């Protein structure tokens, strides 16, 4: 920190400690992420992300590779959606605000996907909110750089709750569709105030999906039975109506959610097409109640 002043340790992140800090030259308050090493290719990849700028993407201010350490410097936001939902539990987040947040998140996805950048590990903790009604995606493009570990550097199990079924079934080829799946899971959790698929192992995650959406088959997902971790012995569950899964979401929202949670990644709606869905015909940008 020949260039910053640690305000505090904030948090123990996926990849290393996160600090609130102050840039010595500019006086700006930033999030500093240390990336723990247990790689020249990661550096070039991560550096390109300094150009991937959008109002709904947390700004990557610098990639500092000095003293054989890697620090990522981000624009600082005061709250994340995991804390906001926890704090909103008694009441729920109001539907206009859910709608605004989903709309903004799809804008961010659409931007990144247009530039052929995926997230691959979306979750409420990496969706950051401000006092102005904005929401932004944190940590985009990182996974194609460091992977997604089973455990953090402090042994915090990395959540499986938002992971797409093709990843659980052992598919190595990611597509943009993995991010639409995770955002649909998040959209259902905002509405019902409960995680959709809170698995605690790969098979629990996969079977929670199957009990709600039905066990996938070659009719709904051509190719599924040839995926690496598919087993013909998987129990055969029937598919639940979305009316039972996410009440009191309206028919437009239920239709859009169903499109975001299609099994076949090639059937799943794109972010660009989701922005044109009738669920957004009355979208607005409310001011949230944030206590900081």
């Amino acid at each position: 920190m020949e260039n910053f002043q640690k305000v505090e340790k904030i948090g123990e992140g996926t990849y290393g400690v996160v600090y609130k800090a102050r840039n010595k030259l500019t006086g700006e308050v930033v999030a500093l992420k240390k990336i723990r090493l247990d790689p020249s290719t990661a550096i070039r990849e991560i550096s390109l992300l300094k150009e991937l700028n959008h109002p709904n993407i947390v700004k990557l201010l610098d990639v500092i590779h000095t003293e054989n350490k890697l620090y990522l410097v981000f624009e600082f936001l005061h709250q994340d959606l995991k804390k906001f939902m926890d704090a909103s539990a008694l009441t729920g987040i109001p539907l206009p605000l859910i709608k605004s947040y989903l709309f903004q998140l799809l804008q961010g996805l659409a931007f990144c996907h247009s530039h052929r950048v995926l997230h691959r590990d979306l979750k409420p903790q990496n969706l950051l909110i401000n006092t102005e009604g904005a929401i932004k995606l944190a940590d985009f493009g990182l996974a194609r750089a460091f992977g997604v570990p089973v455990r953090t550097y402090t042994h915090e199990v990395v959540t499986l709750w938002y992971r797409a079924p093709e990843i659980l079934l052992g598919c190595k080829y990611y597509s943009t569709a993995v991010d639409i799946w995770s955002l649909g899971c998040i959209f259902a959790e905002m509405v019902t105030r409960r995680a959709l698929f809170p698995g605690d192992s790969e098979i629990d995650q996969l079977f929670r999906i199957f009990r709600t959406l039905g066990t996938p088959d070659e009719v709904v997902w051509p190719g599924v039975t040839s995926m690496p971790d598919y087993k013909p012995s998987f129990p055969k569950w029937a598919r639940q109506d979305f009316s039972k899964v996410v009440p009191p979401l309206d028919e437009d929202g239920r239709s859009l959610l169903s499109q975001m949670l299609h099994y076949d990644p090639n059937k799943r709606i794109s972010a660009k097409a989701a922005l044109a869905h009738p669920f957004f015909q009355d979208v607005t940008k409310p001011v949230p109640h944030l206590r900081l």
